[PDB]
């Protein structure tokens, strides 16, 4: 028999659903070498990249499919033996120009994912390709330039016996993508910023050590001769003051063979490093079990007498310091029956009721840690 | 024309130490088994 | 050091049942226990994949 053809199941524009396994449209084989230290570049390449090998069930309607609705499902494949450490992190970023720093202060501040392939065998989250839309589609993010990086944070506390890699499981799973603005408001409900910290690193033996971070965040991160900031930090800046309940998510990046006990708190910075009474201060002490990866610590706005300046002039003596600092201190002794260092990531995910006090003039560069 | 178990690694073996990733495989049991026809034989067998 | 494992040989209290094998051709559940083999996967980055019959 014959039909009439003008109105067929053929003028389909709904978004790609399913299985996990429908829905699998990209593969990513990423390598790791038998030594790393830190800022290693695993790999970089603009996302819509990631799928031209590529041939799986849901590869060719991912290209032709005008609109997706749901979000991009990225899992990574990766163990190491128990006794050693290492940290990976893979970070998407709407866009990039010239020589762009690859370090991890500059590409954590869209969104991102951090962990250790030492304690926890495989790690996965959901992105939204669109950080303004609730839409997006295979030649968007080709034409509008998305790139997407992979790299190591911190190296093997321990060098496996051959070169490793770890497989990436790109999927457009079931979910809604929801926008990601940054406003104006002076009192906001929740901002993120997904700032990073640094890189704590604390050396075995009985040392007494400890360490500050500039609760300034304002201008950027350090680096010789410039500074760099994302867009997150960067916009931050726009206030002078401001105040909120701190969020912050410590992962541990050594081998949970090296444990070490550490105690967190807010304090100012004529504090001493042979002051010892930190832990009269209120604190958080912080173990972390074998396998233990993240642990979020929060300080309300009970620690925290007034709001404090966004950013502070970098010729500012230490003691000369007005504004809070965040410690890191050993509570006893980093330790291990291997040599190796107890190397711990802080990132400031959020402000919880922030509130940004007037206009920021600016200030060139920032201190540099 | 007859189907296979297939065993592909994901990602990479690896390790701290020497030595290989093993695994046991052992068909138990079939259920719902459905024996078609008596089977006049074939000497031997493929080795594996 | 070599090493030994010791075997607690005891007779429970459970009741002992056949297990027989039938020429049913249709069979709701037949038990082989058949070996499949001993996979070995080496270490690196080397693209590895096995089929059993």
């Amino acid at each position: 028999m014959e039909q009439n053809l003008f109105a067929l199941s053929l003028d389909d524009t709904s978004s790609v659903r399913g299985s996990l396994l429908d829905t699998k449209f990209a593969q990513t084989r990423v390598l790791l070498s038998k030594a790393m230290a830190g800022g290693d570049v695993l790999l970089d390449e603009y996302l819509y990249d990631v799928v031209n090998g590529q041939d799986f069930r849901a590869t060719v309607a991912f290209l032709r499919t005008h609109v997706i609705t749901g979000k991009i499902k990225v899992t990574a494949t990766t163990n190491i033996s128990d006794n050693s450490g290492c940290c990976l992190m893979l970070a998407i970023n709407s866009g990039v120009r010239g020589k762009y720093s690859t370090d991890v202060y500059t590409i954590c501040s869209q969104d991102s994912m951090t962990w250790n392939p030492g304690c926890k065998k495989n790690f996965s989250f959901t992105f939204n390709p669109n950080p303004c839309g609730d839409s997006w589609s295979a030649e968007m993010i080709s034409r509008s330039r998305v790139r997407m990086t992979v790299i190591c944070v911190s190296g093997w506390t321990l060098s496996p016996t051959t070169d490793v890699i770890a497989k990436l499981d790109w999927s457009i799973v079931n979910e809604k993508c929801e926008p990601t603005i940054y406003h104006l408001a002076d009192c906001q409900n929740w901002l993120p910023l997904n700032r990073w910290m640094g890189k704590l690193t604390f050396p075995q033996g009985v040392t007494s050590e400890v360490r500050r971070m500039p609760l300034s965040i304002g201008g950027g991160a350090g680096a010789t001769q410039a500074f760099l900031a994302n867009m997150p930090n960067s916009w931050i800046s726009m206030w002078r003051y401001f105040r909120g309940e701190l969020h912050f998510e410590v992962t541990k990046m050594s081998s949970p063979y090296i444990k070490a006990t550490v105690t967190f708190l807010i304090a100012f910075g004529n504090l001493s490093d042979a002051f010892g009474f930190y832990e009269s201060f209120p604190h958080r002490i912080v173990q972390f079990a074998e396998v233990e990866e993240k642990c979020t610590l929060v300080f309300s706005q009970q620690e925290f007498v007034t709001a404090w300046s966004t950013q502070v002039n970098p010729r500012t003596t230490l003691e000369a310091d007005g504004c809070p600092y965040l410690y890191a201190i050993i509570h006893d002794s980093t330790t291990g029956t291997i040599s190796g260092d107890f190397n711990l990531g802080v990132k400031l995910v959020g402000i919880k009721d922030f509130c940004g006090i007037g206009s920021n003039p600016g200030i060139d560069g920032s201190r540099l840690l």
